[PDB]
């Protein structure tokens, strides 16, 4: 036995779970049972003449990679029932020949060196083929003679000799050329997947591209938020490659491998919520069933517990509490139904840990200023905010994927609450894709998928408490614009609209929210403190409403609250609508199947060609309908401003002040005054300090912000780039954010 041969049993182990596994766990036994069961499925659906022209029927089509990729993923399934202690089909020696003959009519006939490396997809002939190929050759390597594995490993070669792609491309480069090379035990091209890692998008912090941003952020295809889709992709490579290669000759030594556990803490937890990985990070992924958000967050979850494996302390440790806190959060789905058999055996182990206890939640206010994202996470609620710019894409949609995906990124506003299943159980392909929650457009119009030609786009952190974010909206597709900004505080949500101008003849509206009802479509709901009501197929107007109530599809933990300063007259309707995953994702292994779901639907009428339109709401998570009523018999925050010149809010409880100030000229809010564009926040305690917080979200301005406050200082200390010029009788500054990349500057006043 060489060094190769124990990485080859350390891989094969990642595999199975090991030797170790437990039958009588309960998660455990499961696995191994469905994994026979789709063996046998399998097995028992191959044409095993030798004069076939296809494994499967249903996948035939030697050329089409799509087809292949599926054929190979069955057979690594197969394999996997072959060699997990406990399944049915553990060393069957039938399966594991019938497996290997497969590979081999599959390379005669399908996957060899005679096809073009760019033939499409490529992904398929690259990498996806490639991971599952390597995957049953480490599994059935004793049964796989000299002659057969080399038409394996010279067929991936040819394919992926090396690594020079980015992210996760380049990080499934790196496991494809390591686990071969583990395979065929090549301490070069070992050396090779290693050092894959130290480059673009992976290790190394990106300033542009693709990669992982020093704020938190992931973007993958250059100009798409991608932390939970493709992000996930490269964190579970990543994850898996590091642990194999940890503790041997070509253990990953580059100090940036420090940036993996920054990730964690940075660009996943603050986008996690009880098990789900926020939908505005995925991408086009939204549209594939299997990938629902707390199916991807199991995955992520699946990551850093492969992580805790490995990583030194303290972060193995913040890793396994993190993990036991998400697994026992998470009540809609097991995290075991969906990871691998070894995960499960790998986080039972945490769990039944009593020395470990799960981490506390997360709770702040996060900007990600490179993917124009925010979050806020507090106990009892999440709230996700997702926007676009000249620098980050509306939407993205290839490969017939996430054909609707228009506005899940103009401003869209995702509530995250106890009803865990909101987002899953197929709301993608029945929500009404012209309304997402939070956003201006022009009634049932979509939009191109593309940058805007507008910058300003970001926000504000207020010592990651609190914040404020903004983006100056213009369609390409049609004529609309307007000034969107969001001001986040302990349990409200304000949100404001000015300018709002079109000359497409087309209504204009802004959807308050859309959300997903119980089965029955029953939540009661209230508006003005009058029952509404419940029925489904119901449209109606609401006129002079001061606020209005929805009760969650839980009994506790899931309730929204709606107050309209100044009232308001919403369009609402609550229906049952129906569709399939095929609509959103035309990929012949979509299920077809019809779905239905409820929906309660509101949006504010703008009316055609609106000129100077506004709008202003508060979102109330987890408040019963007497709450709401209370709430707006003295509402605890105020509108300081909504005009296209300046959006500003106060909340007098917590002494916040929030304003976004959209032109380059010297305006004021309440006591902040600003000569340029920026997103400012501050904090008055009363005959103490002053707070503030201030970023240039165009990330163009390459001099600085000069503001003013209100109050008289006795003394400061400030983030360098700030320079105070002035304390009494109002305090001056300026912001030097040249090159600043939407950072929010902070600083603290005292007082007299």
């Amino acid at each position: 036995s060489d060094e190769f041969d124990a990485l080859r049993i350390k891989w094969a182990t990642l595999l199975t779970g090991g030797p170790a596994l437990d039958p009588a766990d309960s998660d455990i036994a499961a696995r191994t049972d469905k994994l026979a069961q789709d063996a046998n499925d399998y097995w028992e659906d191959m044409d095993l003449s030798s004069s076939r022209t296809y494994i499967w029927y249903a996948l035939r089509g030697n050329g089409t990679s799509d087809n292949v990729n599926a054929v190979y993923e069955r057979l690594r399934t197969m394999a996997l029932a072959a060699t997990t202690v406990g399944s049915s089909l553990y060393g069957n020696a039938d399966l594991k020949e019938d497996i290997l003959d497969a590979l081999d009519w599959l390379y005669v006939n399908s996957y060899n060196s005679t096809r073009s490396r760019s033939a499409y997809n490529w992904w398929h002939w690259q990498l996806g083929i490639p991971m599952s190929l390597n995957d049953i050759a480490v599994l059935l390597y004793d049964d796989i003679s000299a002659a057969r594995m080399a038409t394996y490993m010279d067929t991936i070669d040819y394919f992926t000799p090396s690594i020079g792609l980015t992210g996760a491309n380049r990080a499934w480069q790196a496991i494809v050329v390591g686990v071969r090379a583990v395979i065929v035990k090549d301490a070069v091209k070992l050396a090779a997947a290693r050092n894959g890692l130290s480059g673009t998008g992976i290790f190394p912090y990106a300033t542009g591209g693709d990669g992982f941003y020093a704020d938190g952020s992931f973007v993958q295809h250059t100009t798409f938020a991608y932390t939970g889709g493709y992000g996930s992709s490269v964190l579970e490579t990543t994850a898996n490659l590091m642990y194999l290669l940890s503790g041997s000759t070509w253990s990953v030594s580059d100090p940036n491998q420090s940036n993996v556990w920054q990730w964690i803490y940075e660009a996943y937890r603050p986008l996690l919520y009880k098990g789900a990985m926020m939908d505005m990070v995925r991408g086009r992924e939204i549209s594939r069933s299997y990938a629902q958000d707390h199916a991807v967050g199991h995955g992520i979850v699946a990551s850093i517990v492969r992580l805790a494996q490995f990583a030194p302390a303290p972060h193995a440790a913040a890793f396994k509490q993190i993990a036991k806190r998400v697994i026992q959060e998470d009540t809609f789905s097991s995290f075991y139904g969906d990871v691998s058999t070894d995960t499960i055996r790998l986080a039972k182990a945490i769990v039944d840990d009593p020395s470990i206890a799960p981490a506390a939640a997360p709770n702040l206010y996060k900007q990600y200023a490179a993917m124009d994202r925010a979050v806020l996470q507090r106990p009892g609620f999440a709230l996700g905010l997702a926007l676009y710019s000249t620098r980050i894409s509306s939407y993205e949609s290839i490969n017939s994927e996430n054909g609707r995906g228009w506005y899940t990124g103009a401003g869209a506003t995702y509530l995250y609450n106890q009803d865990l299943a909101q987002y899953s159980e197929d709301y993608w392909p029945t929500v009404d894709a012209y309304r997402i929650p939070g956003t201006t457009v022009a009634s049932g119009t979509p939009i191109a998928s593309g940058t805007g030609t507008s910058s300003w786009t970001g926000g504000v952190s207020l010592a990651g408490q609190y914040g404020a974010s903004g983006m100056d909206l213009s369609y390409g597709a049609y004529n609309l614009s307007a000034r969107k900004s969001w001001f986040m505080f302990d349990d409200e949500i304000v949100a404001l609209g000015s300018g709002i101008s079109s000359t497409a003849g087309i209504p204009i509206e802004t959807v308050v929210d859309n959300r997903k009802l119980n089965g029955a479509g029953d939540n009661a709901w209230t508006a003005n403190g009058a029952a509404l009501s419940t029925g489904l197929g119901v449209a109606q107007t609401l006129t002079g409403v001061n606020w209005v109530h929805l009760a969650g599809n839980t009994a506790d933990g899931s309730d929204i609250g709606y107050y309209f300063p100044g009232g308001a007259t919403l369009q609402t309707k609550r229906e049952a609508r129906t569709g399939t995953w095929k609509q959103i994702n035309n990929a012949p292994a979509t299920p077809s199947t019809a779905v239905t779901r409820n929906y309660e639907t509101m949006w504010i009428d703008h009316g055609t060609n609106p000129s100077g339109a506004s709008y202003g709401y508060v979102l109330l998570p987890n408040k019963t309908s007497a709450q709401v009523g209370a709430y707006a018999a003295d509402p605890a925050i105020e509108i300081v401003v909504n005009t296209s010149g300046v959006q500003s809010v106060k909340e007098k409880t917590l002494g916040l002040v929030g304003a976004n100030f959209w032109t380059d000229t010297t305006q004021t809010a309440d006591l902040i005054t600003s000569n340029k564009k920026a997103s400012v926040m501050t904090r008055e305690i009363a005959d103490e300090r002053l707070e503030a917080s201030v970023s240039d979200p165009t990330q163009a301005n390459n001099g600085t912000i000069a503001i003013e406050l209100a109050r008289s200082a006795e003394g400061y200390s400030a983030d360098p780039g700030i320079t105070v010029t002035q304390l009494a009788p109002t305090i001056k500054f300026t912001v030097n954010v040249n090159g600043a990349k939407g950072k929010s500057f902070h600083a603290s006043f005292q007082l007299g």
